[PDB]
């Protein structure tokens, strides 16, 4: 029902629970769920967990674990090695999946030597996601993090650098170097939300389809930046990126067929 | 003159009426008039209404009542039908005030019933609610904009609408019927530019066409949008889809 | 059919006329009536008349008259007060056909003054065509050419030559003399900042500017001067299609076919 | 002098009293045809215009109106360029079996129209040329192109196609085979572009990636059309609708 | 942690006791203005905001407000920067001779009132930096404290918008401070007007010069008007 | 009256003539002249002059030989020393009467020692030289008009200013200032700008562009930028009135 009666049920779940390791991406998701463990549970009876890794860069790395700090939670840098899985370093549709088993499994076994009764997530609307088991959406999310006074947290959501290969590409050190360093490349421009897919020889970036006005002051630059960063062709989607999600009634629904023919 | 005499004053007022129903905005003077009566009558003593209404958003109204739940208040909502008042509907320049009057009108009858002392609203120092006898007691108290952020940052308030809207009046001319079509459809094409990142914006009705106000500064960034909008706003029933050369607010 | 058959036609026509009055407008198909009316008649035998009127600028009427001089033509202006039929002021769909009719009649009242045995025009609803009313001929129509037969005889005889404010205003507003000086002053600004295709239709108190959408770029440099100008020449509010100058023209496949539905 | 270019152009048509032009509507052709017409009259000078997959009917339709607009009898050839295989893997002598298969054809219709002689525009690799015996009459008066826009002016011609069309094959990479299907999609791809107002465009054909090469000076022209253009082509079936930042070429 | 920071800083005020604050309005100021006023109470605080021609009446006008707007007890003090030749005749060494005027005023002002220190926001006493205090570490104390309100656009000294050996007045001062006033009232809050005599050089961030075509004939207009004969636009950006 | 009387005006003047030398710039005036005056006299009677200096492009003046080579005349190239003027060198507001006066002065002892009766030139509706389009009313309407009766399709549709407008009035000229510009507009007219003006300010450089092409210059901004520092501009700006 209100927000109070959300914030009882993820309060009772937390009490129940006697210890937690927290699942922390540096999101305003896990930012929530690490903030109500410590002040439910205790500094002494929580503990933050990043994970590090090739596919995030040392950026969102680095800003999570100083978030971790300064809630007062005891951080845990942890360590995956998601290239050394043939399904990941290949790239396959089922990625994700693997990439998410090796994450949770290492957790399970940090979790096991600190006495932790759960590992907890930050999904929302055998790890727990309290939000989603607290019918926590979006909207509910931001609320409860603007009365908790939470003010930093990912504001541009991170995500893993094998969304910008296809499937089947595998990936190598060179590749996600070369996507990295365009995308740290062009936000160091001022586009903090930009995804540079990578096509072999064509590097394709799409912006919010809002920035691509301000954007062709930038052409040539991009343009030489990436070509000697290996692309041979640079290009803009014309799609923009999440196309379809500002298009009027007709032209989304379009979108999204042409977006199922793949 | 220090906001502690001026705290004074309010907090005396409150204690004087013990029992008070707030016109509730969502915006941060009646975010203020409810902390102060929540904290000074207790949460039994204090009714928020917010206002339903075809002159306002769906949303608008969803995110005052969250907003007054969340301060601890019993938060009721009320729905007015200002398109009955012929004034209103007619759209004469004094709709502003026979649009006041009808919602002062249903406060009263709601304090009326709740054994209220009194309506309170949200204005401060900088017609029709006087005929009423609602009470603005941070204007009583000779609060100013700093001295409610003032008040505000000591009781800890953070959280609060910071656009407050206005009547969808304002999008016709004067002497245009006011319609449920037409409303309906003011509201989906604004909604619409607000969601592809428009926020400040006006849909200003004018039958067939569609007059659209835009910050100068931003007409730069909506040429890639011109063809969606052209087509979602006559998908709404506007004949010619336009921009004002003007700006907002020409 | 072949072209020698079609001249060898249009030459036997004009040879039994002996006199003609020709409706010249400067286009491609009028500027082959009056050139071949001249060389099969001679200068003493044709009359070609340009029409004048509130409904189109000066500067292309003084165009016609000028293209018809450089053709040697005897050549003749007249005014026409289109705004005197009610259908042509209060702007009714079918205001094309009495404006056609209220010229072709002006038309036989100068031939039949002049001697001529025929009116002429380069042509290839509410009643009788205004032609067959006005007893008007059009040789190259009954001669059969297409527009690429008009396009031999023009380079072949060595020549080089080439819409109403109307269509400005909703069909049922009335028009006057001062809203449509204002909308032809509007236009004007509008071309002398380097937009020659454009459109300014009136709303009465809304003017809406139609541009080729691949221009409206370039424009927005001009928004503030052409919102005051507008502004000073009456409209209260100066507005830019988002359809641009001929909405759907230049659309997908699926939109501009949304953009047709739209318009009924 | 021009004089003397002009007079040995003369005699040489008056000599063979019946041709064949292939005609492109360019300032060469619209030359050669407009000396053929005025030397031997309409009734002994033939234009062709050839039509294929590998050039749009946009510059087809033009040439024969062109062609018509000289007073020529003009007629229209299709070409079926993909039979040749070495046009359809698209290797870089691609353009010589083009050519050759051009001037075949020529032959053919002048053979049985009663002409002496294939003209074409070439003025001062036309290998394909030379096999079929076609002759280059403003190369042998000795033309190059100053002197043939002088007697273009001299004549009166100022109508003529001022773009030299390329073949759809540039859009693919060398190596990658031809087909109707990838064909039509590019040449649908930029009719729609030229229709909006970019008459210089060109999508190179990457599979499922179209990449559009504008000239840079109207990428700010062309920010209106981004969701119909990128719409428009994936319906013609690319995946992924691109602007290159380096513009055209 | 930030708990950890806020004792550092929380004790280290209970130290000095008495503090003279210097108060430019933005989140460290206002975040150290507050913490002081929480820690010593309002008899103990005097917030300094400095009035002068190198900086704005807004500036000026905006951060006396918001000091009362806090709490506490604002005293408004001008300093003469152009009586000081350096400054006057603009040399690269002039932003040291500002800062000697001001600090030293400061120093004035809290000598006379018994103050422990001049306490400032960098991240004189930076107390914040003392305690590492990281932007974040800003941003999440101040909203602890449900502050939300300070002014957003950092001021810079419009030293700057004139060459070297640009004798300053106070007549091109008011000149360039009005251009970037009306431009910042466009929707353009990070803007240079460089002056150069008769030619006014702007500087925006590249990424606003495409929504800035609009104001084009405006902004040329309006800025004639205040003197300039040449109104133009760095093709570089600002910076 | 009508263009075929202000034709025949022009072509009973040239008659008159018999022997004429023409100024040839390259525009639809001027290489209006030079056809009419070829299709009265013939080859053997007409002389074009195109001049050649310092204040006007090379790549005008190679394209105006061209031309005048194109319509059927002998050229010939003539080479002004206008920075040998000290009232041009300068730049002050009379410098265009030294320039003129220099300019028509070479023109006069070419058509002395040619042996032609006139020197012409193009001005359309200074006086060593006779504006036959000027004497027989033409207008740049009637100009057009019977340009395009004779097939005339090719000269400079941009029109050339002297060099000097770039500059302040005093702004002594030197052969580097005048490079520098030259340099800056010859880069910025590659892109696709055939109209524009680079402003000289010593370490400023003012670009001056027509408005409706101020949108789609947005993508060159930082290569100008760099390009013109290379050239010697410290600065270089925009101008926000535009061309004029
Ligand atoms: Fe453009
Ligand atoms: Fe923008």
């Amino acid at each position: 029902a209100t927000l109070a009666t959300k914030k009882a049920t993820l309060v009772a779940a937390l009490k129940d629970l006697q210890r937690v390791t927290v699942a922390f991406s540096g999101g305003i998701d896990s930012t929530l769920v690490l903030k109500m463990a410590l002040d439910v549970l205790g500094r002494d009876n929580v503990t933050a967990v990043v994970a590090n890794s090739e596919l995030f860069t040392d950026e969102e790395f680095d800003k999570a674990m100083s978030l971790a700090e300064e809630l007062g939670a005891n951080v845990q840098g942890t360590t995956l090695d998601y290239l050394s899985d043939d399904h990941i370093k290949n790239n396959t549709p089922d990625s994700w999946y693997y990439a998410k088993k090796m994450f949770y499994s290492r957790l399970n076994d940090i979790a096991a030597n600190n006495g932790s009764a759960a590992v907890l997530d930050g999904m929302i609307k055998g790890a727990r996601s309290l939000l989603q088991e607290a019918d926590f959406f979006k909207t509910d999310v931001r609320a409860l993090a603007q009365e908790l006074g939470l003010t930093n947290w990912n504001k541009v959501a991170s995500c893993s650098v094998s969304s910008r290969f296809p499937y089947g590409t595998t990936l190598t050190h060179d590749n996600i170097a070369q996507v990295m360093a365009a995308e740290k490349y062009l936000r160091s421009l001022g586009f903090p939300t930009v995804r540079v897919r990578f096509h072999n020889d064509i590097a394709r970036i799409e912006l919010p389809e809002a920035r691509i006005g301000d954007f062709l002051v930038f052409n040539d630059r991009v343009n030489r930046q990436l070509q000697s960063l290996g692309f041979r062709y640079v290009t803009l989607d014309l799609g923009g990126f999440r196309s379809g999600r500002m298009n009027d009634t007709l032209t989304k629904a379009q979108l999204a067929t042409f977006a199922a023919s793949w």
